[PDB]
């Protein structure tokens, strides 16, 4: 139900190996809810499932700034943040982000 | 101005009128504190939030409600707002120029860094 | 080798049904090489072939125009143009496009 | 103004300056004839391309010369150059700017349109 998918406009490839960190608001504050880093393909599947992705506010924090340092490229934004209402009905998420140093673009494929 | 943001609605093709935007900067015990406010004008612009004296270095967070432009308009939008996350002045003063573009779906945010 | 995959950003969606062209420049002139319209889920596969797709300057040209206004929204571009260098060896392109109707963000992601 | 061209590097945070830029207008005769050309100033602006009695209606061709921009740099970037093609004018006299991001494999173009 939720997909993350990250891409490297600097080398015009898929961004490998970062650091994803999905978070819900709680009634409180963000509570940790899933992790994991980008495959070859810059995609990040398997975050949720369908049962536990109850409607809610999300945070998806994409760990720009490591990808950047790894490669010797000084980044302008610490993280990307995307924040969104889910399910107000059950929907597959696909949340894309475009990086570049001092830019980022993030949209939303719902389907 | 030092920090100035600029917010554009790629649907009109327009400025981004009446746009509240807060900054926060990190404390040094981990917490946000409130930094300063306003709402972009009708060119879309929004200057006038901090002074070169108060602007020290640290991790300033931008929040645009973008969700409260949409849904005056008759969208219901994805994201919540736009935030823009950044250590400022790490290496001396700088200004800084936030521009944002906005979809319904989707948002584009650049920094132009400037001396 | 070529793949086009265009997002709209109003609806957060695959763009259905979009016209694209793609063109080779000639020793002269943009000389018809290609054309398809994207799928359901906003990709058009199967343009051209390994043995076909040599080294040389190609243009892309998806027509934006239609499709918003078919959706009934006001659109500023006639039509987004994509102009790039092929294989300046082989790769797999992907050409992806994100359509606002007055803004529009084209990356490549070459592997 | 009626007619500006704005372009912005997305790799240093800063305008991209002395990027070239050639306009042209679609004939009659379906073909392009050119119409104005510049270079982007150190702010990545290019004012006075045309005057509002020589803009009247049409359909529009901007190509922004983004490869010998980055090839400046010593990259070797995607693009031929970014083009944006559009008609002007049509509803009456409008003022455009036309804003062009740009990366070595990605470019995003704006338009403002405005009164
Ligand atoms: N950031 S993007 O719109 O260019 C994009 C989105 C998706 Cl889901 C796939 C690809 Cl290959 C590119």
């Amino acid at each position: 139900p939720l997909m993350v998918k990250v891409l490297d406009a600097v080398r015009g490839s898929p961004a490998i190996n970062v650091a994803v960190h999905v978070f819900r608001k709680a009634a409180d504050t963000w509570e940790p809810f899933a992790s994991g880093k980008t495959s070859e393909s810059g995609e990040l599947h398997g975050l949720t499932t369908e049962e536990e992705f109850v409607e809610g506010i999300y945070k998806v924090e994409i760990d720009t700034k490591s990808y950047w340092k790894a490669l010797g490229i000084s980044p302008f934004h610490e993280h990307a943040e995307v924040v969104f209402t889910a399910n107000d009905g059950p929907r597959r998420y696909t949340i894309a982000a475009l990086l570049s140093p001092y830019s980022y673009s993030t949209t939303a494929v719902v389907t």
